[PDB]
């Protein structure tokens, strides 16, 4: 019920003794240091380090905050490391929110009580621990190199896959990952994987309550080869490249009922163009109220499809359940 200190760290004793000693936390165990950053693509000697500076959001802008308009997916804006599979976990994290709210302890601010510390649980190995981390981030040309929110004064998720780092011992060590892991390690959960072209006839009857609970769920397209790593296909979609699924609705559609999915590219951008895109023009034929209720125009990397083209184009669907036997 109470989670354990990692690596004994005491948030909360840290931070009243810098409060009281007029200092700001300097974290011991994970370092503004090139090894914390990196050990061969983000190493010490790589290009990829290049202009890499550490700093504070305090000594970035006026006003940085912790949270703004609340913690969404729209927070979740990946930067220059490959660590889609946990971004795409943190952007469906978002959609329940009582786990959420215990990942990502609400009311730390960069004002009231700031001491340059702060704080995350994280679901490791069977139980739930509290982690901290300084507040020094890797910027480059002034900006944050890695995850940030649309909102440029936003913190808290740069602060929450910085503590990911830290327990894996590095930014460079999530590069390449598993969105499993992630959807486990926010939730305690378990997730079961789905092939599409094998899947249930009532896979989306499973996947609107599955939503409907908070569990957390993701997709992807099969790569081919190496090569096509990351290929961007013809209609925007990409290949080897987590998503997250955050939402599903039917809707009336010329005299039938059509089963829509809704998904965000972690990225924060770069959307599918086909039928059901912010754009297309099905909308003009779906019943005004639920045209302005889904339909959102926004290169924010969020879009819908129809359940038959996510069928056609995507290739497997992730569901991380808290309590899948007992619902
Ligand atoms: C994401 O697409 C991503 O982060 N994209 C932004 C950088 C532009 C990554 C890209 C991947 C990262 C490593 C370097 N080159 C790449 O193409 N994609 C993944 O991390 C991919 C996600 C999974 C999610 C669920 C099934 C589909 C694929 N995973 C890997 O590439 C991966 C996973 C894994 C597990 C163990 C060992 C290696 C390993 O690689
Ligand atoms: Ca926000
Ligand atoms: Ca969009």
């Amino acid at each position: 019920e109470n989670a354990i200190k990692y690596l004994g760290q005491d948030y909360e004793q840290l931070r009243v003794r810098c409060l009281q000693s007029g200092t700001l936390f300097r974290d011991e165990a994970f370092p503004p240091v090139p090894q914390s950053l990196g050990y061969k693509d983000l190493g010490p000697n790589s290009s990829k380090t290049y202009g890499i500076k550490w700093k504070r959001p305090t000594e970035l802008l006026s006003n940085p905050q912790f949270i703004v308009d609340g913690a969404t997916r729209t927070d979740i804006c990946q930067g220059a490391l490959g660590d889609c599979w946990l971004l795409a976990a943190i952007a469906s994290l978002t959609l329940n929110d009582t786990l959420l709210h215990r990942v990502v302890p609400h009311g730390q601010s960069f004002q009231n009580g700031y001491a340059g510390i702060f704080h995350f649980q994280l679901w490791q190995f069977g139980e739930w621990v509290d982690v901290v981390v300084d507040d020094l981030l890797p910027i480059k040309d002034g900006k944050l190199v890695f995850v940030h929110s649309a909102e440029g004064n936003e913190f808290w998720s740069a602060l929450l896959e910085k503590a990911y780092a830290k327990v894996n011992g590095s930014y460079e060590a999530l590069s390449g990952g598993s969105t499993s892991e992630g959807f486990e390690d926010f939730t305690g959960g378990v997730t079961e994987w789905y092939e599409l072209r094998k899947a249930p006839s009532d896979l989306y009857q499973i996947i609107l309550k599955a939503l409907e609970r908070g569990s957390l769920l993701g997709c992807s397209i099969d790569i081919s080869s190496v090569l096509d790593m990351e290929a961007i296909t013809f209609k925007k979609l990409v290949k080897g490249h987590a998503y997250s699924v955050t939402g599903a609705k039917q809707v009336n559609y010329r005299g039938q009922v059509v089963s829509l999915i809704r998904m965000r590219n972690p990225w924060g951008e770069v959307e599918w163009t086909g039928a059901w895109s912010d754009s297309s023009s099905e909308w003009n034929n779906v019943d005004p109220y639920e045209r302005d209720q889904l339909r959102v125009k926004m290169e924010d990397g969020e879009f819908w499809m129809s359940f038959r083209d996510f069928m056609r184009e995507f290739t497997r669907l992730e569901i991380c359940n808290l309590t899948p036997d007992a619902l």
